C-alpha cells in the first residue's frame, strides 16, 4: 500500500501485500511473435470512440490518468476476443527514464519507450468495481509508443502535464478524443491476464496492438518531468513506472493476423 517502483517498494516486493503477484495469469508478458498462434476465428476489433466524453486528468502518484464518463455506452470496445460490450473508463501510460525501456509488454524481448493502456469494463457487471472481481471483467487495449515523429493527438495531453506535476493534482480535461492515440492498424495479440499494478487482479482480457504509435522525444521528455511525490516534497521523477514481464505459465497468446 506504500507500493511503488523504487528499490524498496517496487515490483519484486509487491507479492508481500498482494500474493496474487505470483499468480497463474499475471501481466505483462513477453509476446513471442514466433509462438503466438494465428486464430482465424478472432474477429476484428470494434473501437467505437466517437462519443467519448473525457472529464479530467489526474496524477495519482503512479501514472497520470485521463478519466471518462462511463455512466452510459459512450466510448466502447467490442468484437475481437470479447463477448459483450466494454466501456472506456480511463487511459494512462507507463514509460521509462530512457527511450530503450518503459513498456510493460515486450515483443520478442524488445522494450518500447512507453505503453498506453485504455481500460474498459464489461457492462454486464453493472459497475467497474463489480467488473474487476470477474475473470472477464476488464478489457485493456495496450498500444506501444516508440520515439520518432510527434503524435499530434497526444499533444493536448503533454501540454496539461505542467498543471498536474505532483501526486493528487488534477485538472479539467474535457473534449479529448482518444481516437488520436490509435495507430492505423488494429491487428492485435490477445491473452488472459491481470492488472499490472496492485491489486494485480486477474480480470483482464489483454488486447495488444501490433503497430506502435510514434511520439517525439520532446513529448516523452515531458512525461518524465512528472513527479511521484506530492507538492513541495523532495522531487522523485515519475519514470520507470512499469512492471517487467511475468511468467506466461499455462497460457497461449493468440494473434489476429498472419
Ligand atoms: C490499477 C489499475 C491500473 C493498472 C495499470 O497500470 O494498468 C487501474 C485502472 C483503472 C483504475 C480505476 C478506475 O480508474 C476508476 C477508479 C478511479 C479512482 O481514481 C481510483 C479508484 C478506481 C477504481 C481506479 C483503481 C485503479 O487505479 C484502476 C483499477
Ligand atoms: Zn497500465
Amino acid at each position: 500500500h506504500h507500493w511503488g517502483y523504487g528499490k524498496h517498494n517496487g515490483p519484486e516486493h509487491w507479492h508481500k501485500d498482494f500474493p496474487i503477484a505470483k499468480g497463474e495469469r499475471q501481466s505483462p508478458v513477453d509476446i513471442d511473435t514466433h509462438t503466438a498462434k494465428y486464430d482465424p476465428s478472432l474477429k476484428p476489433l470494434s473501437v467505437s470512440y466517437d462519443q467519448a466524453t473525457s472529464l479530467r486528468i489526474l496524477n495519482n502518484g503512479h501514472a497520470f490518468n485521463v478519466e471518462f464518463d462511463d455512466s452510459q455506452d459512450k466510448a466502447v470496445l467490442k468484437g475481437g476476443p470479447l463477448d459483450g460490450t466494454y466501456r472506456l473508463i480511463q487511459f494512462h501510460f507507463h514509460w521509462g527514464s530512457l527511450d530503450g525501456q518503459g513498456s510493460e509488454h515486450t515483443v520478442d524481448k524488445k522494450k518500447y519507450a512507453a505503453e498506453l493502456h485504455l481500460v474498459h469494463w464489461n457492462t454486464k457487471y453493472g459497475d467497474f468495481g463489480k467488473a474487476v472481481q470477474q475473470p472477464d471483467g476488464l478489457a485493456v487495449l495496450g498500444i506501444f509508443l516508440k520515439v520518432g515523429s510527434a503524435k499530434p493527438g497526444l499533444q493536448k495531453v503533454v501540454d496539461v502535464l505542467d498543471s498536474i506535476k505532483t501526486k493528487g493534482k488534477s485538472a479539467d480535461f474535457t473534449n479529448f478524443d482518444p481516437r488520436g492515440l490509435l495507430p492505423e492498424s488494429l491487428d492485435y495479440w490477445t491473452y488472459p491476464g491481470s492488472l499490472t499494478t496492485p491489486p494485480l487482479l486477474e480480470c483482464v482480457t489483454w488486447i495488444v496492438l501490433k503497430e506502435p504509435i510514434s511520439v517525439s522525444s520532446e513529448q516523452v521528455l515531458k512525461f518524465r518531468k512528472l513527479n511521484f511525490n506530492g507538492e513541495g516534497e523532495p522531487e522523485e521523477l515519475m519514470v520507470d513506472n512499469w512492471r517487467p514481464a511475468q511468467p506466461l505459465k499455462n497460457r497461449q497468446i493468440k494473434a489476429s493476423f498472419k
